[PDB]
Parts: structure tokens; sequence; C-alpha cells
């Protein structure tokens, strides 16, 4: 029996797999499908495992889930959806100072029946859902932040390609003097000496992804990005040394790339094309070839530019379609017992043990080979049908 | 003389390869795609090749193949034509306890005649087929066990995705002190810390693979699994350390992907999808596009979870057809020639003799890039017709 | 505030050092003067640092230091001291069974004061003092061994070379079944593969190292041993995976080789030069050039095989001389103190702290160069006089 | 119990160590102190081992112990006293050709008793005692060789610092031709290519190092030669591909250097300086400071090249002295001893078992860094005797 004395509470683990810290040593560019997370130890059921997630320094959510600010994705049916599941929305920028400050003011007073439970439902103090809402970086952002913040917005998105620049460090040093009880998320970044800079200027958060996003051409027009599982890890790593939550911004097709978002040190994660197409989603539904859509596109993309509006413009998004989903208060729930199961096979009973999992080496990966990934989709079928839930 | 006096009873054989601890200390995710078996010496004909196989610490299968516990796979026709082939069959557990009981009764009843010859047809001691059944590790899985058990099924799979877990380590304790004589496979598994906790809880064999099997969406929708020659290679290596075999479990497309992973050191394999559509399936062939198909389904697929119905479900598997395969009299014949000429080509006159030589470092391996594994299929060709056998 | 969300419980510590996995990944021959342990976090004082120790799968000293079963070193004087300073003595077995028996009788009757005290004094359930005694492997050494059990042994090592030998495994086999109370130490291993047939056959602890002690030269000999350090870490760790406890053994020149021998997995450290030339080690005190002097000898030397008696002996061992060292309850103090404060410098308030921070991979070590193990000596003085307490 | 069945005739073994292909991949220069051999598992008594080894193609000696072809070395009395050990000597040519004829034709008429016993005495057909001769690769040599072969000469050794040349491959293709019997040893080799071209030309044997021996200064003379230990082991690999035996030559001090150049492919052992100052060995003893001496020098050596005499005469050996040792019928029985106990410690009942477990991966290597070489040796002690036999 006395085993604890020569080895503490530890007890004999047999080695197997890859640390993060391993997984990533190669400088391959791994993203989400290029590696899987290893099985645990299972002691728990799956509706244990707690969400809880910091968007902020300041900030908790209940649900690590943020629907992005874009203009086929989050304006206030969407904010108040995403805030009743327990994430948050961004109302996206592509509109007057006007319109998106009666985004935010919709959100903020809204109070549910004016039919279901939401005991999830990422309220403030004063018992009002929670809204984000994106700015630039320009002068009349300026305005647009005194009307966001006279119509109660709880948290800010600097909303760049390219975080790391003197105009966006300049528009962090004024909002953090101008309004200081503000939360204000910087990016995008993908490179821990970007993410110095902005945390250096105060940034309470950062916005994570550069290239990567379903709609996204950066990386084949400005040969600029990083391969988004590498960058989550990497920016997640250097953030965690100051306090810094981050959030795991676009290329998430699916549930396990949110748990491998989150095993990487994401402490939410930030989906535009998973919650475009739902009912809460803005813009009509259309039919093309008998199959129910909705517009999705870049807020770099030309008819996103156009919207509103050195000469000639550079596209660095694309403009399309996503066939149709449903509704937000269906999908988040899938997602989340998603999460939970996934969290469950791993181990991790809540995501904050997942991190502590993944930084203290108890959490192991695997790198796929093409013919892995292969393998580990569906193959071999004459005809197969995949209903998700 | 010398030659003898120099090196014993080695002799010089010219360095070629990689064996498999080579093959495996690149750390990336190697499925049976990913790598070949370099040829040997043969001083055999293919027909002296012993299949002979530990299924379990106790129970010997003259031949590797075993049928999965699956609803589109293995009731009592599939488990009886298995035996006489001399594999076995696990009948599924996605039916009432006294349907499963039912199916291994006939079974243990068949005696053939009540006409070919089965001089492997894998009978216990009273010269009945051998039959296995699955549980989960649920409490009516307790009474399904008893009755299991007066039906006087030989071996019991517990049939998770995620094996390494109170649950199926309490189910493990509770059959090897109720049933002491009963033999008990765990899993699923794909790490040796995974199989530690099942093999100290007793389990008499392991079944191996996560993700993989061809109905299989668990690393896409969990993020969690194992590319499945490592994985098989893994586990294989840290069981043997305790006279634990290994099923190779799921992603089994050839007969070439059967000797890799007895190569690799799983003592059987198990199909779905290769024995799915054959005559001893259950379920109809139907006519789709004038192609007799049959239904295959994964266990965790919305379909398969509906029967005998945490309110979201979440899907692991999806649900869809295969071609006809014609029957098992005929198709695991094929099986077991491919696998005796493969070890032919490898050198091995047994499954033993071959595990001994890739321990050993005698058995010789190679990678394949993406290009290579273009090269070893068919390639530059107008069109042609694969007839297998 | 909320950095517990983005890690939970491990907060961030930057990377310094290796693991002692990678440590021993580049496969020198790494030995205690081959590398350096990393300062930690202090958060107690030496004193509190406990030094509970297991000896075997069963006995715990409360200190981990063991005298050597040599003729110069651990008589009944020796054995008495080592347990009232809280670990235990080998009574050496170069004598006859009658004499061996007469010595462990005096250490099981000695009682104290038939006035220091004694808070460490690792007692048996009758408040008798613990004592070991060595055997061999030859028939003469059963009743050796019922005379030592009937004298009242505690714990028997096997005292060979080489314990990885059918004469060995039949001699534990033969123990372990005549008196199955009795604890038994096997070695000397230095290998996983030697401690697996030992571990196997039932001993409740290894004694790990060969060459590598002051009189050795059986690696000049035989060319057969390995660095003391490598094998403890690598014994130690397979050991380890058993609940098998060990003994570094040979080799302990300093206060940090016994700290790095228990940083390495060690549970208990074995002394013969280190304890040699004090008051309790066998022989008297002479005089040469103006040095009081002790004898100190290899159980493998000449003059030591020449005692108690093919034709041709190899000498294993060398014999020599010792300066007078003073009294074993003044030197074990110096030895515990100094345990404790390498302990709290580490940071490791236990030993089974200590080990547990090494095996999770906190513990980091550094190697040192040639030039890094002048510049950790005294160097650059004119003359100096090294007091050590 | 089917374990056999999971893994045939292996067994599971701890991997621990390197394999010789691994101690020398990392293309340091390994000489015979660099590493250790591991200990194995013992399951026969020393007095077991088996010790017959290729001289030649053709010569099989009982003991792998070879007297140098030097002049303060090998005489008739040195080559009749190693062939009665069970070796051979190679009578030195730095003498008249009816010298060396006369040497031999002593050793080939011997008889012994014209009283110890000599069931390894290493005889030929006829029952004389087998002798060796060296000669050069002039032109006289072919002379010399005439006369050696008159006098019954079983083997021949070319004796050059440098084989690998026009002048030692045509005298080869001579000897070959002209005395298709005589055994020939070509050599000295360090490089697998000079053993090629040597091989090609037909030699039954080569002779491996350079630099290495303890009178030699070859290496910062020429610049030229190999680290011993990897020499023997690069060459004998080489070698072994064609059924060629290779003798290691110079710089074995120990008992531990015969074991560790057998080990690592040697089939036999050449020495000068550990059998020098020998009863056996030509030249008179001396006093100097006390010590009873003989002198011992390199044949490249100013005064041995003076011997038998552009114009400037480069040394490559020392002149010097070596302590009194003895007799070769007292000292070989002590090697004999040590090599026996070598291949005990290291689990090889044969020293043909011993090289085949070193080409199959089963014997393991480690290397000692400079502080385990210090480790491995005495350390520690104010005054030591090394007596070793
Ligand atoms: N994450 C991505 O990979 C990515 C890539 C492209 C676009 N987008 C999105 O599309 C939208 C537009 O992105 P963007 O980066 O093109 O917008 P942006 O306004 O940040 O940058 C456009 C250009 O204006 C410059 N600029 C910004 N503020 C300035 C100032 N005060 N004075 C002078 N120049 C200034 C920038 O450096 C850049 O050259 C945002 O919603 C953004 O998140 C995202
Ligand atoms: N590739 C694979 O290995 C793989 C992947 C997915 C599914 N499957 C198969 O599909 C079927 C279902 O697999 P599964 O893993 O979903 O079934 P499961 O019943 O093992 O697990 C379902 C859930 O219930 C939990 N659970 C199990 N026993 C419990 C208990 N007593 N109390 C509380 N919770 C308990 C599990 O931890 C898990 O969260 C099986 O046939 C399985 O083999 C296999
Ligand atoms: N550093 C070390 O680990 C080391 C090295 C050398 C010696 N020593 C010590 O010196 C002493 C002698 O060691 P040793 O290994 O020479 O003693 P030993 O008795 O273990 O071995 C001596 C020889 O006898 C053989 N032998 C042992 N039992 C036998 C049996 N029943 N039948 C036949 N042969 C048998 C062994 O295999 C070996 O050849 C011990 O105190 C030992 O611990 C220790
Ligand atoms: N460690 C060693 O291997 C080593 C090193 C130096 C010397 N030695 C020994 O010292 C002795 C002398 O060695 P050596 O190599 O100096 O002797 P050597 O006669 O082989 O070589 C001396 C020189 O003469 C040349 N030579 C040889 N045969 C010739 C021919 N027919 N025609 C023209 N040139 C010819 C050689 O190439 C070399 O330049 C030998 O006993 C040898 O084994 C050994
Ligand atoms: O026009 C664009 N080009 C490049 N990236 C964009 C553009 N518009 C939005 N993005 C990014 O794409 C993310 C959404 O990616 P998705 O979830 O994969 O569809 C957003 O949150 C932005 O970071
Ligand atoms: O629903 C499911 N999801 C995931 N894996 C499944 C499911 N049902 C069965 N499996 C696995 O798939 C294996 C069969 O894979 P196949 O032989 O490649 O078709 C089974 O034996 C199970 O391990
Ligand atoms: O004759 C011998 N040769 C080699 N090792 C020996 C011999 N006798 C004892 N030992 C070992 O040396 C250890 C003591 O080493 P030391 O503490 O460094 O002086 C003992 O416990 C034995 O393992
Ligand atoms: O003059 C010389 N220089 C260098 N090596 C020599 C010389 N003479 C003999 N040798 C080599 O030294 C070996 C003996 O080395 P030892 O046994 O270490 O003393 C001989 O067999 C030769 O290969």
């Amino acid at each position: 029996m006395a085993d604890y004395l020569i080895s503490g509470g530890t007890g004999y683990v047999p080695e197997d797999g890859l640390t993060a810290q391993q997984l990533f040593a190669s400088a391959d560019g791994l993203t989400y499908n290029d590696f899987l997370i290893l099985p645990g130890f299972i002691d728990f059921i799956a509706d244990e495992v707690d969400l809880t997630s910091a968007l902020t320094r300041k900030i908790t959510l209940k649900t690590p889930l943020i629907s992005s600010p874009m203009d086929t994705v989050t304006e206030a049916d969407m904010a108040i959806a995403m805030a009743l599941m327990g994430g948050i929305g961004f109302i996206h920028h592509n509109c007057t100072p006007e319109f998106q400050a009666n985004e935010v003011r919709k959100v903020k007073k809204f109070e549910q029946g004016f039919n279901r439970d939401y005991p999830l439902a990422s309220k403030d103090s004063q018992k009002q859902l929670l809204c984000g809402a994106a700015v630039g970086t320009r002068e009349d952002d300026k305005y647009r932040l005194d009307l966001l913040t006279q119509a109660g917005v709880d948290v800010i998105v600097l909303d760049s390609s390219q975080g790391n620049s003197v105009y966006q460090i300049a528009m962090v040093h004024y909002i953090k003097q101008k309004y200081p009880h503000l939360q204000v998320i910087g990016g995008n970044v993908v490179t821990a000496a970007q993410a110095k800079n902005l945390i250096d200027a105060g940034v309470d958060g950062l916005r994570v992804g550069m290239g990567c996003g379903s709609i996204c051409i950066t990386q084949e027009v400005m040969a600029c990005g990083r391969p988004q599982g590498t960058a989550v890890y990497k920016v997640a790593e250097y953030a965690r040394r100051f306090g810094v939550p981050i959030i795991a911004d676009g290329g998430i097709q699916t549930v396990g790339h949110v748990v491998k978002a989150l095993a990487l040190g994401a402490s939410t994660v930030m989906m535009g094309s998973l919650l475009a197409a739902t009912t809460e989603a803005p813009g009509e539904y259309f039919f093309s070839d008998g199959v129910r859509l909705k517009k999705y596109r870049g807020m770099g993309s030309l008819d996103a530019m156009e919207k509103s509006s050195d000469k000639v413009k550079i596209a660095q998004g694309v403009s399309g379609s996503i066939q149709d989903k449903g509704s937000i208060q269906k999908f988040v729930p899938y997602l989340i017992a998603g999460i939970q199961h996934g969290c469950q096979d791993i181990g991790a009973r809540s995501l904050s043990v997942l991190r502590s999992m993944m930084y203290s080496g108890e959490l192991k990966f695997e790198k796929r080979t093409m013919s892995a990934q292969i393998e580990g989709g569906v193959h071999g079928l004459h005809s197969y049908e995949k209903r998700l839930y």
C-alpha cells in the first residue's frame, strides 16, 4: 500500500501523446483539423461540465460562445439570443453610429416576455442582457463610441484585420482614459508580438485569427496571417502571462473545432459562419436551387465595403450564402452539449480545468496525417446522411 | 565455420526500413494507409500460415476476425457464420435484454445440419459455437448480463466510445466478482493510460479505436480520438506487458488494413462496414439507383439512439448504406487467403511469428508520402475493373 | 481579476530547465556530478521538511539513509546507530551464519539506556529497533536465513553484483514461500529489464547501482555497469509502476549526491564509504602518515573474499582506508540537515513531494559541463579549509 | 495463458540502453573507456562460458587472446605460452629472416615435457602448437615468407600502420597464389573502405587499430587514425558481411577493454603492453628506482627502426618500460576468468552468442560522461591497493 511515499499525490500514468508545447514545437502550420485531443479519465457525467468563460479581464460568460461583429451575423436579435444562451453578441459597425446604438439599446432594454427559462442568460448587474459592439480606429469611431457608451454597451471590440497598429493602440489609450470602466478587446492578432503591444496598451481581451474565417481571402491577397490553431495556442500562451483572455475567432466549422480552440487556451470562441443563416442572423431567407439560403459575407468583401460608401478597393473577403440552420435557441444548445461531451471524453469537468491540464502537460494531443484526417471523417460508405442532432 | 563464430545464429541481413518503434517515433498521426510492411524471406507456402489468435487471456480463435457489436452487423446469423469461419461475433445490445439473450441462445444451440465443412469452427468445450455479446455500463446492463450468462455467452464486450471511466471500471469489477469465469473485453481505448486503468480493473482483452470507424464522426464532434494505426501500436505494446490481447476495431477497409493491424500488434481485428450488407448482416436488402444496398449505421447515430429511447442528443455516427457483398461464407475465406498471402510476402508463417518479428525489430516498415499512396493505388489507366476475388 | 478562469489551478510559471525525462533523453552517461537541480519557491522553513521514506512495500523509515551490508561498515553497532537516527543498517554476511544472527539479535535486543532522545528511532511494532541483514544466493544462505529469521530480522537484502539471475530469482521465490511475512530487497540492478524479473519474482524493494561505489572496479574488470544517476532514474521510474521503492546504492560522496539520488526517484540511499571510518564502523582505527584511518574495502576485494575461505579469483573491488569521521550520531544529523536544506532550496517540503514534482515535470534540472563542474567546486583561491559542519 | 499467441518467442523486455548501432550513431569518438555494456540475465555459471574464437576464415582458437608481433613481446617463448593458453603468438619480423624462421621452428617443434595440463592448447592437425609470424610488404619479405612457410608457420600477418596500400594488396595476391593454404591477416585498418580493399584482395582476417596502442604517437605525428572502439565496431560490422573475423589490436589496458572489444564485434584481441614485461616477453628484467621493469617499445620507435637499419626517420612510437607482470601461464588465466565473468554479467554464454546479441540489438550499451568515468573508477578513498587477482 505505501505507493504514496514513492511519488506523493501523482501515481503512475503511462506517457502517450504529446503535450501542447511538443505539438507545436515542430513549427508546422497546424490548424484544428491537423490534431486530435487524446481521451482522459471519465469520473463525471457530461452535464456536470462547467462552461464558465472569461470574455475579458472583468466580464464572465457562462458559455464560451460569441457571435461575430458581422453585418450578416450580429444585430440585436442575434445579440439577445446569444446573451440568453449565455454567450454574448458584438453588434457590427457596418451601419450608422445611431443605428448601432439603437441595436445596442434594444439588447439592453429586452427584459424577456415583453415562455422558456434561461439559467445561463448572461446579464449585467442591473439584470439587463450583456451586449458588445464593434468600432473601428478612425476619428468617426470616437463619436460612435460616445453613442454606444450612452446606449449602455458593456464591452467594445476594436475591429481590424491587423490590430497591431498605431491607429488601434491610440484608440485603446483613448477608450481606457475617457471610459475607464469600459472593457476593450483588441485585435485581430495572431502573434505574441502583436499581442504584447495591445496588452501594453491596456486591452482587457484579445481577438485571435487572421485568415482562417470561412469568407476570408486575406492570406491569398495579403500573404499575411497564421494557421488558426497555432495562432490560438501562441497568443493564448502569451496573453495568459498577463491574465488576458483570448477569443479564438474564425475557422470554426464544427463542435470539435470549438473544443480544440478551448483546449489550445482560448477562453471564448467567436463564430460567423456557424451562426450565419440562423433565424436571428440579419437579412432574409431566399431560395436558390431549392435550398433555403441566407447571405453571408466578409466585412472586407466589396459589397460590405460598398455599403455606407486609395481609389481601388482590395477585397479581403468573399460574399456568399449559407444554408438555413434554424434558430439560435436550438443550435447553441447543440454546441453546448457537444462541448460538454468533448470535455467529458477528455476528462475535464470544467473549461478552466481543460486549459489547466493543457498547460501542465496532463492533456495530450496527437497529430493527424492526411490519411488520418480521411480515416477520422466518414469513409467507405455508398451513401450516408450526417444528422448532427 | 567462421560466420557462426563471428556472430552466432544471426548471419548478416542488410538494414533497410524502419522498426515499428522507429516508425512511430516521429509522432505523426499514422493510420494504416500511411505505411507499408517490407517483404521478408519466403520459405513456406501461404496455406502453411497459422492464423491462430488470442481474443482474450483465455479464448483462442483459429482466425483473427470479429464481427462488430452493431445492430446493422451482428445478430445470431452473423455470429453463427463468423464462428463457423473461425472468428466470433458479438451480438449487439441495441435491443431488449430478452431479445439479445435469445440471439445468443440461437448461436449456442446451432449444431450445424439441423453442407460445407468448418475445420476452424471456433467452438467451446461442449462443441457449441462461441458467442460474444455487448453490454453497456448502466444498471439495466446488470440484468442484461444475468440473462446473457444464463444464455451461455462466452465473452462480454463493454461497449463504449471511451472505456476509461468510473462507470466502466465498476462494471468490470462487478462482472469479475459475480461471474468470475466470464471473459471481459474493455474499451474503447486508444491510449496506454486508458489501457492501464482497464487492465488494472482486470479485463481479459481490450478493444482499440476511437474515431476511425467508417460511420464514425466522434473526431469532428468531440475533438477526441486517435489515428488508428498509432492507437493499435501504442495500446498493443502496452497491453502486451500484462499478457492482454487487443482487438483493432474500426477503419478496416481492405485485407491490407487487417494485415497492418495484426502486424502492429493487434491479436484480432473487428469489422463493421466490411461485413455489413452481407447476407448474414441484419436488415433487408433494398435498391437505390439500381444498386442492391443494405443499411449500415453507427450505434451513436441519431436513428440508432432513437431505438429503445440530456434532452438534446449528440450524434457520434452517421446512418448510411453499403453495397451488397454476398455471404460471410464467401467473403471471410477471401479475407483469410488475403491475410495468409500478406503474411507469406512478409515471411511470417504465423501471426504470433509476425508480431514477434515486429517487437524484435526483424519486421521492417516504410512510410508512404501522399504521392506514394497514389502510386500504390490504381493510377494512369483510362478505365479499370477492381475484381478482388 | 478572473485569471483562474483562463488556466484553473496551474498559474503561469516561466519554463526554464529540463524535466528529468528530458535530462535523460540525450542518453549520455549522467552521474550525480553531471547535473544540478534548479531552485524552486520557498514557503516553509527547512525543519518542516519531512524525510519519511519507503524502504520496501511495507517498511517505512523516517530518514532515507541506509548503512551498506559491508564488513567494514555494518555490524550491530552501526545498525543500532542507524536505526536510532531513523535509517536502518543491513548486517553484512562476510561472517558465519551464527555470527550474523548474533549481530541481528544485539540490534533487536538493544532497548536504549541498558542519554540523548531519538524521535526518529525507526522501531518495529514491539518497540525494538529495525534490523536488516544480507544473504547470498547459495544453499548455505537458506540455513543462514533460518537463523536470521529466528533472530528477528525485519528485512533481507539479496546481496549480489548482478541480481538478475536464476540463482537470485530462485532465492526470492524460496524466501516469499517459506517466510511470507519477510520483506526482501532484490539487487543489484541498473536496468528496467533486470528490475522486471526481480519485481515479477516478488521483491519488496530494489537495490540500484553497479560499479559506482567508491571501492568499485567492476566496470574496468567486467565492462559492465551503469552511470549511477541514470541507473537510479531508469530503475526508479520502472519500479514506481509496480509500487516498488528503490535504494540508490554506491557513489554517494556528498549530501548533494543524496539529494540528487532522492530527486531522481530513489526512496532511500545506501552508503558504504560515507559511513565507513565512523566510530560504529567495525575494525580499529590506525595511524598512517599521522592520519587516523580505518580500513574500508569492497566485498569483492581479494582480502574480503579470502576471509571465510574457479581456482583464480577475480577482484571486483579494492581494499583501502578512509579518514576518521567521528560518530554516526554526529554525522547523520549533518546528512539530515543537509537533505532538508537541499529540499528547502528546491521548494519540496517532503521527499514524497520532491519525487512528485520530478515525475510531474515541475522539478527542473540542468546539465553541467566540465567547466561548470569546476565553477561549482572551490576555485580561484590560494588556499582554503572545507569545514562542512 | 496464451501470452505466446500475442508475441511468439519474444516475450516483453523493457527497452533500456542503446544498441551498438545507436551507440555509434552520434559519430563521437568513442573508445573503450567511453561506454559500458549493460547487464543481462544470468542463467549459467561463468565457467560454462565458451570463448571459442575465429582467428581467420579457417583457424579457430579456444581463447580470443593474441600476442602482438613486437620485438619486446613475441618470440618463441611467448608464442609457445600463448598457444598453450589457447591463444596464439605472432613472431615479430624486426630480425633477420633466418632468426624469425628459427623462432617459428621452436614453436612448431615444442611437444610439451621435452607439469601442468593445457586443455585449450591450440594445436594444428599434427598436434604441433599453432604459430603466427609477421612479414612486411617489401621484396625481402618474399624470401622471409619462403623461410617461414618452410618452418611450418600456420598464419601470416601483414604488418603495417596502414594496410590499405598497393604494396600490401600486391603482397596478399602474391601470398594467396604462391601459398594458397596459408592464412593471411591484413592490416592495420580502421575504416570499412580500407577493409573492403584487403577483403577484395582475399585476406582471411583483419587487424584493426591505428594509433590506440600504449606506445602509439601516430595520431599526433600523422594526424591519422581512429578511436579504437569505433574502429573495431565499424570494421567488424563491415568484415562480418564477408565472413571475415577481426583482431582488435592495441589500446587494451584492462580485462574490461577485452570484453568491450569482443562485444563490439572483434573475434580476437591482440595485446602488446598487457603481455610485455612477462617472463616470456623477450629482453631482460632490470631495476630502476627499485622496480623490476622490462623494455617495451613501438616497432616504429627510433631505436626499434635502428635495428636492421629520405635520410630523416619519423618516429611513430615511443620506447619505454613496463613493470614486471609475472608469467603468461599466470596472467592469461586471469584474463580468461575476467572475460568469462564479464560474459556472465552480460548474460552471454559464448562469445559467438555475445556478438549475436550485439548485432541483433539485444545487447545494450550506455555512454559514460567524464564524471561517469570518474565514478566508475576508484574514488573518495584516502589510500587503496588495487590487487586484481
Ligand atoms: N481577421 C481577419 O483576418 C480579417 C481580415 C480582413 C478584414 N477583417 C474584417 O473586415 C473589417 C475591415 O477590416 P480592415 O482591417 O480592413 O479595417 P481597418 O479599418 O482596420 O483597416 C483598413 C485600412 O485603414 C487603415 N487604418 C485604420 N485606422 C486608421 C486611421 N485612423 N488612420 C489611417 N489609417 C487607418 C488600416 O491600417 C488599413 O490600412 C473588420 O470587420 C475586420 O475585422 C478581418
Ligand atoms: N469509435 C468508437 O469507439 C465509438 C465512438 C462513439 C460511439 N461508439 C459506439 O456507440 C455506442 C454508444 O457509445 P457511447 O460511448 O455513447 O455509449 P456510453 O453509454 O458508453 O456513453 C454515453 C454517455 O453516458 C455516460 N455513462 C455511461 N455509463 C454511465 C453510468 N452508469 N452512469 C452515468 N453515466 C454513464 C458516458 O460517460 C457518456 O457520457 C457503443 O456501441 C459504442 O461502442 C463507438
Ligand atoms: N556495485 C555492485 O553492485 C557490486 C559489484 C561487485 C560486487 N558487489 C558486492 O560484493 C559481494 C559479492 O558479489 P558477487 O556478485 O560477486 O557475489 P555473488 O555470489 O552474487 O556472485 C558470484 C558468482 O557466483 C554465482 N552464483 C551466485 N549464486 C549461485 C548459485 N546458487 N549457484 C551457482 N552460482 C551462483 C554468480 O552468478 C557469480 O558468477 C556482494 O556483497 C555484492 O553486493 C557489488
Ligand atoms: N598502430 C598501428 O597500427 C601502427 C602505427 C605505426 C606503426 N605500426 C607498426 O610499426 C611497424 C612499422 O609500420 P610501418 O607502417 O611504418 O611499416 P611499413 O613498412 O608498412 O611502412 C613504411 C613506409 O614504407 C612504405 N612501403 C611499404 N612497403 C613498400 C614497398 N614495397 N615499396 C615501397 N614503399 C613501401 C609504406 O607505404 C610507408 O610509407 C609495424 O610493426 C607496424 O605494425 C603500427
Ligand atoms: O472580409 C473579411 N475578410 C477576412 N476576415 C473576415 C472578414 N470579415 C470577417 N472576417 C473574420 O471572420 C470571422 C468569422 O469567421 P467564420 O466563423 O469562420 O465564418 C470574423 O469574426 C472576422 O474575424
Ligand atoms: O455511432 C458510432 N460512432 C462512432 N463509432 C462507432 C459508432 N458505432 C460503431 N462505432 C465503431 O465503429 C466500428 C466499426 O467500424 P468500421 O468497421 O470501420 O465500419 C465499431 O466496432 C465501433 O467501434
Ligand atoms: O567489491 C565490490 N565491488 C564493487 N562494488 C562493491 C563492492 N563491495 C561493495 N560494493 C558496492 O559499493 C556500495 C558502497 O559504495 P560507496 O558508498 O560509494 O562506498 C555497496 O553498498 C555495494 O553495492
Ligand atoms: O611504433 C608504433 N607506433 C604505433 N603503433 C604501434 C607501434 N608498434 C606497434 N604498434 C601497435 O601497437 C599494438 C600494441 O598496443 P598495446 O597492446 O596497447 O600496447 C601493436 O599490435 C601494433 O598494432
